[PDB]
């Protein structure tokens, strides 16, 4: 702690040189004249304009609900955490501003460090061969503020690595490197994880503005679509909780199946012992998901923390596949479905880096992708994979006609008809949990009785029956949906008509999923 440390600024004045002034020359307010699309396009996603206008020691509103300020936590006992902040050209303004915040905002007693890892960056501000702004100014903030480079830019996983590797507390947090923080925002991750160390605790995330800066305020729970990209429990899904669970109070801790902004808190010795991170993700992309499944099937348990709350700046290569591929090591025989929903890729996930995983899950007896579904995630959609018993053709004989998706990629999300080719772009899959009638490469997109997709709700308004005798029934309607003229229609239903009798192949998948091979 610096010289003048009090409330709000718990590790004193940041900033100041010997003669008393700032280090840091504050921009004058943004021009009048200032569109803010130029604006963006010039901060790459930020009013730069206004983040340079704004003061690094800002005040920002307290988020938390009134009942976690009435919680006591003591310094004294809590361990120690390093704080990872790691960035690639991140402006100056909006970098420092997160560290003024966190070092402003967290008790010197239970912060060990704050390690900056400049993952690559070329900015001339930043560089080791720059103006040295960057360097500078740090030596104006307390000696446990650190900075680490990569000099060539790693991406998410290893960029975090080299900073988890670089901490000495026995707890690291993650956060990003545009934030600003509530109070007490370590606090409560501290005290879960010292109570069990195989907690991974995650703060809730509110927001600031890109254009206004305005503080905005931001659920919990993380499901995951068989895209391989977490999405949050929607209403139909927290319906399926228990009705403790339905509505929890603001300070409990609740469990999540997956983790998405990558900011949370862990004991560092069993970070590394449940897989830290696979070092082979490559850019960014899914970590988050093969992190979820891994700790959830190795002993771990992942918890948000909404007494922990953090602002986030919302902005306005082949490595994607790779980092799927390897993801779907973590779902056993499910690893079909997701596979056939990113449209059956054949990249060269590392195979031979990939069996080490196998081997170590074996090693570490992890639990199956089938127990995460039924313990961790049973409120999602497809818990077995019966609850998908058709992929395959949507097929009208009478017409000799497909149904044909292309045009979910098309303003007018327009179902057609027709020639069978035997694509993806004609292949469609039932979830019986929600009646849903979905493209295989997008299960957010649904069939409507208006002969288009839309984005799939779990309503009354996207309930199809497939009856044993063919027909697409709309539930709420009782009509069946008829190709007669070529034209998607719906009709009464009558199993005699066959302009309303559809072959849908049944969805079988193996017992295990088999890699393609490189
Ligand atoms: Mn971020
Ligand atoms: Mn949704
Ligand atoms: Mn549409």
């Amino acid at each position: 702690v610096l010289e003048g440390a009090g409330p709000g600024r718990l590790h004193g004045r940041l900033g100041i040189k010997p003669d008393g002034q700032p280090g840091y020359t504050r921009a004058p307010s943004p021009p009048t004249d200032l569109s803010m699309p130029q604006a963006l396009a010039r901060g790459g996603g930020f009013n730069l304009y206004l983040s340079d206008h704004l003061e690094l020691d800002r005040t920002a509103p307290d988020a938390r609900h009134a009942s976690c300020r009435q919680l006591h936590y003591d310094l004294s006992t809590l361990p120690k955490a390093s704080v990872i902040i790691v960035f690639y050209n991140e402006p100056f303004s909006t970098l420092m501003r997160s560290v003024h915040s966190v070092l402003n905002g967290t008790p010197p007693q239970i912060l060990e460090e704050l390690i900056l890892v400049d993952d690559g960056s070329t900015l001339p501000y930043i560089r080791e061969d720059g103006n040295q702004q960057l360097v500078e100014y740090l030596k104006l903030l307390p000696a446990k503020v650190r900075l680490i480079r990569n000099e060539v830019r790693k991406g998410i996983v290893g960029a975090r690595m080299k900073g988890i590797r670089a901490s000495r507390a026995p707890i690291f947090a993650i956060l990003d490197s545009h934030i600003e923080v509530s109070p007490q925002w370590l606090e409560p991750l501290l005290l879960r994880i010292k109570e069990d160390s195989r907690r991974v605790v995650m703060p809730q995330i509110d927001g600031i503005d890109a254009e206004t800066f305005k503080h905005i305020a931001g659920g919990c729970k993380l499901g995951f679509l068989w895209k391989l990209m977490e999405h949050s429990y929607e209403g139909h899904q927290t319906a399926r909780l228990p009705p403790e669970e339905r509505q929890p109070s603001p300070t409990d801790f609740q469990t999540s199946p997956a983790m998405a902004g990558g900011l949370f808190a862990a004991n560092k010795a069993f970070f590394f012992d449940v897989g830290a991170y696979d070092e082979d993700f490559q850019f960014w992309g899914t970590e988050n998901l093969e992190l979820s499944f891994r700790l959830w099937q190795c002993g771990g348990v992942l918890e948000c923390a909404p007494c922990s709350r953090v602002y986030h700046i919302f902005r306005k290569g082949d490595s994607i596949t790779i980092n799927k591929m390897r993801t779907m090591l973590w779902m056993d025989e499910y690893a079909d479905l997701a596979w056939r929903v990113i449209g059956k890729p054949r990249v060269n996930y590392r195979p031979e880096s990939l069996e080490k995983r196998r081997e170590w899950r074996k090693r570490k007896g992890c639990k199956s992708f089938r127990w995460f579904m039924e313990n961790v995630f049973p409120e999602g959609d497809v818990v077995t994979l019966d609850d998908v018993p058709y992929l395959g053709p949507l097929r009208n004989d009478k017409i000799g006609m497909c149904l044909d998706n292309m045009g979910w990629a098309s303003p007018g999300h327009a179902v057609g008809l027709e020639y069978c080719h035997g694509g993806d772009t004609q292949t469609f899959m039932f979830f019986r949990k929600v009646g849903h009638v979905m493209p295989v490469n997008d299960d957010e997109a649904c069939l409507q009785p208006s002969g288009r997709l839309d984005w799939c709700r779990g309503t009354a308004q996207f309930w199809w029956d497939f009856t044993s005798s063919g027909q697409l029934m709309f539930r709420e309607t009782k009509q069946c949906l008829s190709a007669f003229g070529r034209k998607l229609r719906m009709v009464e239903c009558d199993d005699t008509d066959p302009y309303q009798i559809w072959s849908w192949t049944a969805y079988n998948p193996p017992d295990t999923f088999t890699f393609p091979s490189v």
